[PDB]
């Protein structure tokens, strides 16, 4: 919804790197100058704000998206250690920026 002129916007609060352990949660959030709607992105590939799709089932995680005018954000519950070093970016017509998921193992090599 488009009541305003909403061509494009700017960035006033990028995202931040964020590394959480396997099974955690990822949250990530960024502020802009003016109302405007874009995509995010997760390791190189375009979501979507009702489902998903391609190869990607719209029932293998769960996410939660806010946007609010100049406030965008986006949680991942339960984010699995094989998406290491995932790409979490909004794209918008007038600002581009991402961040970087570091998933570290919870358990490791010891015993074996």
């Amino acid at each position: 919804g488009s009541s305003g002129s909403s061509g494009t916007a700017r960035l006033v609060a990028g995202l931040e790197d964020v590394q959480v352990y396997d099974g955690e949660d990822a949250v990530f959030s960024l502020d802009l100058s003016t109302i405007i709607q874009g995509t995010w992105f997760l390791n190189g590939e375009e979501l979507k704000s009702n489902e998903p799709e391609g190869q990607v089932e719209p029932g293998a995680l769960r996410y939660r998206i806010e946007q609010k005018g100049l406030q965008h954000r986006l949680i991942l519950h339960a984010v699995k250690h094989q998406d290491s070093g995932a790409l979490v970016g909004f794209s918008c017509p007038g600002v581009q920026d991402s961040a970087a998921l570091t998933i570290q193992e919870s358990s490791g090599p010891s015993s074996g």
